[PDB]
Parts: structure tokens; C-alpha cells; sequence
């Protein structure tokens, strides 16, 4: 329902909203309006750096070095296709969720419980193995806050929805 179609939304609209300042593109009118009230003045290199490697800095140097590995394994065993980008950047992370949440869709509609759960535990382990840690750490902006924000009340969604 409601809930679950606003996920999507914002998943999928702040992966391509990262995808766009990483390559220095302009953000298409579609995802501006979806998401203003603010900036999108967040310099190209800085958003290339959205890494969980990079911003995770107590993260043990032995797993950051096979860190991307790791979270393109995760990727495969859920059939993710991989971005031209590093597996653990932020734009990367957001389209995997976006996918997961496209399938909790398509899964719900057709009453399919079992999966559905999977599907749900999946995201939620997902959020607090990676993508969480990695928005904990993201330095202070306007946009960057707000993900920060999504990705924390997402993750307790996911909890109570799942006990
Ligand atoms: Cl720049």
C-alpha cells in the first residue's frame, strides 16, 4: 500500500539523484520536485567519496580492503546488477534497496507471504549491515541529513515489521 509505494519512491529517486552529482550531470526536473523541501550543490568529488569503505573510518583496515568484494557478493546472490560504480557507493546501495523494494511490490500483489517475509528480512539486513553504517557517517548536508533520516526510520520500519 501507501507505505511501501513512498519506499520506492525515495529509494529509487536518491539513487538517482547520487548517480546524477556523481557524473556532474544536471537533476532532472521529475526527481528535483519529488525531493526539494534543499540543495543539490553537493560537488561532484565529494559524492564520488560516498563510500562505505571511505566514510566507515573505524571500519577494521583488513575488511576495508575487501569491503567492495563483500558487497558485490551480497549483490549477486539477490541476481543485482552492478553499476559501472564501486559496490559500496552510496548511489549503488540506494538502487539495490530500489530493486528489493520492486520485488516486495510485485511480491505483495500476488499474496505470496513467504517470499514477501525473505524479501523484507533481506532489506533489513541489508540496511543495518551496510547501508545504515554508511549514512552514520556521511558528513553534514541538507540532502545527506535527509537520507540519513530515511535510511534510520526505514530500518526501525523494517524491524517492527518483521517481529
Ligand atoms: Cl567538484
Amino acid at each position: 500500500g501507501a507505505m511501501t509505494i513512498g519506499r520506492a519512491k525515495v529509494y529509487a529517486t536518491l539513487s538517482k539523484i547520487f548517480y546524477h552529482l556523481f557524473y556532474d550531470e544536471a537533476i532532472p526536473k521529475d526527481c528535483r520536485e519529488i525531493i526539494e523541501k534543499i540543495d543539490f550543490n553537493l560537488r561532484s568529488v565529494l559524492v564520488r567519496e560516498l563510500r562505505g569503505s571511505v566514510l566507515i573510518k573505524d571500519m577494521p583496515q583488513s575488511l576495508a580492503e575487501v569491503y567492495e568484494s563483500v558487497m558485490k557478493d551480497f549483490y549477486e546472490r539477490y541476481g543485482f546488477q552492478a553499476s559501472e560504480l564501486h559496490a559500496d557507493h552510496i548511489a549503488v546501495e540506494l538502487a539495490f534497496m530500489s530493486k528489493l523494494v520492486e520485488r516486495e511490490i510485485s511480491l505483495a500483489q500476488q499474496m505470496k507471504e513467504e517470499e514477501l517475509y525473505k524479501i523484507r528480512a533481506a532489506q533489513h539486513r541489508f540496511i543495518k549491515a551496510h547501508l545504515q553504517p554508511l549514512v552514520k557517517n556521511l558528513p553534514s548536508a541538507p540532502l545527506l541529513n535527509f537520507v540519513r533520516d530515511f535510511v534510520r526510520e526505514d530500518a526501525k520500519y523494517l524491524y517492527s515489521s518483521l517481529v
